[PDB]
RNA sequence: GCUCGCUGGGGAUACUGCGGGCCUUGGGACCGGGAGAGGCCGGGGGUACCCCCGGGGUAGGGGUGAAAUCCUAUAAUCCCGGG
């Protein structure tokens, strides 16, 4: 690590918000290093508080004292949901993660959306009626 | 008055049938601008999914109303680049 003449780290904070889970990667500028990867279940074990919003800001938090330590004070931040054959719409932990990097102390100069939208088309699972309970 | 089904001649020509003539009002046909997810063929773009290659990166991922099966450690999820 040497041969850095930008002053000013910034990290392409990536969320990828299930409704099984929460996971929050934050990467530099490239994407080619991750320093944090946290999930829901590495904090706290118990199936329902896996996608929780309180599970999901703790995660936040964890990955952004690090990359305080790396001097990334800048953050991107990068929504999508799950999308092959489920909902594409972005679980509990979008609005917990951007509340945990704007308490966090890094500020947000973009919001940016690289969703699963398809201009080709995907079916989720249903049996003619969608999901039901 | 009767099922009242049949017959012959004379007359009329509105309406109907037929033969002839005639007219554009119906019908089909002509020409010019114009719009279109009409049909047939060829070319092509991107989004998104998937597979595989390489990098990066650990311990859970996945799933639900809750779960469980299931999936994962010479490494899955995760994140990048390429085909």
């Amino acid at each position: 690590q040497v041969n850095i003449k930008k002053k000013e780290k910034w990290g392409i904070a990536h969320i990828y918000s299930s409704f099984n889970n929460t996971i929050i990667h934050i990467t530099d500028i490239t994407g080619a290093e991750t320093i944090s990867r946290w999930s829901g279940g590495m904090v706290v074990k118990a199936d329902r508080d896996e996608p929780s919003p309180y599970a999901a800001m703790l995660a936040a938090r964890r990955a952004a004292e690090e990359a305080l330590e790396k001097g990334i004070v800048g953050v991107h931040i990068r929504v999508r949901a799950p999308g092959g054959s489920k909902s594409k719409t972005p679980g509990p932990g979008a609005q917990a993660a951007i509340r945990a990097l704007a308490r966090a102390g890094l500020k947000i100069g973009r919001v940016e959306d690289v969703t699963p939208i398809p201009h080709d088309g995907t079916r989720p699972k249903g049996g003619r009626r969608g999901r039901r309970v």
